[PDB]
């Protein structure tokens, strides 16, 4: 209940950049929020955070150490936070010290051949893992590609209903020059005279209900393509637009929240919270 946008929101603070939708969404920008306050606001509350991510085959070799002490340095620090850590060899599994408020659960999942399944059963056995368990365990939970670090910190001004990523590399560019899938034949469809932003699938959070629905929704339009012989172009993200596009974020968090130093540094890029860090093909502006 009891909190209000103006508690610890100015969008004056960052006049270039867009800081609002027109559905009265936040994007929010280093210098926008006030931890602090929502700090104290959270901690009151006991607010306890998710936060999942998969590691299969080479990845967890190449990436899972790294983001895992990157995560226990800089996510919501300050509150009971659970890592939630899909892979398909446990035994592979880097153990890394947690500090306090942290905690972590292991999970042995069954590895897809093709990637680009990989990155697309993420999506059911999310919905699984929440309706079991997640839902009982936080109050808000995030969804994260592995192959990234967080760079400094990620906190509670990012939680919300639904949170969305701006991708790193068409945040500037309008509708038309997104790649959404076009081909009206897949269930990602989206027409090119819609589209409000293009937000990457390397971040996506919100409730557990919420995640749930995304999750579901993402799931049953991957199936629905494969039976009728399609792949999105840019699979599980290209769903996860088409449902963004119907079921606006109630936040979005700006690219400095998921920067890829490959585009440089621009002005608008203040302080980087977490950054990519190689990958497999993510929508770049490249060949
Ligand atoms: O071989 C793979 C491919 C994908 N993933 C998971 O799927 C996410 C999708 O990202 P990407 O491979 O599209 O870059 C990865 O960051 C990772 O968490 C793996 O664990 N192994
Ligand atoms: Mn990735």
């Amino acid at each position: 209940s009891k909190l209000k946008l103006s508690d610890w929101f100015n969008p004056f603070k960052r006049p270039e950049v867009v800081t609002m939708t027109k559905w009265k969404a936040p994007v929010v920008w280093e210098g926008t929020y006030n931890r602090a306050v929502l700090d104290n606001y959270y901690a009151k509350q006991k607010i306890t955070v998710g936060l999942t991510v998969f590691a299969v085959g080479r990845y967890i070799e190449h990436y899972l150490e790294e983001f895992l002490t990157s995560a226990n340095k800089h996510f919501m620090v300050g509150h009971p936070v659970i890592f939630y850590i899909m892979v398909d060899d446990v035994s592979r599994m880097p153990l890394i010290e947690l500090g306090p408020l942290r905690s972590f659960k292991v999970f042995k999942i069954k590895p897809e051949k093709r990637w680009q399944d990989i990155s697309m059963m993420r999506m059911k056995t999310i919905g699984e893992h929440i309706v079991a368990h997640i839902q009982h365990e936080v109050d808000f939970l995030f969804c994260m590609d592995v192959d990234q670090v967080f760079q400094d910190k990620f906190g509670v001004e990012t939680l919300g209903e639904s949170v969305a990523q701006l991708q790193a590399w068409w945040y500037k560019a309008d509708p038309n020059d997104f790649t959404y899938e076009r081909r009206k034949e897949s269930a990602a469809y989206i027409p090119f005279g819609e589209g409000d932003f293009y937000y990457h699938a390397a971040i996506f959070g919100g409730t557990p209900t919420q995640v749930l629905n995304i999750t579901q929704e993402c799931f049953k339009g991957i199936l629905k393509d494969k039976k009728n012989d399609i792949e999105a172009q840019w699979h599980d993200e290209s769903h996860l637009n088409k449902y963004f596009l119907l079921n606006k974020p109630t936040k979005i968090l700006s690219p400095e929240y998921c920067w890829d130093y490959h585009i440089g540094l621009p002005a608008d890029i203040k302080l980087v919270k977490m950054s990519w860090q190689t990958k497999e093909y993510n929508v770049v502006r490249n060949n």
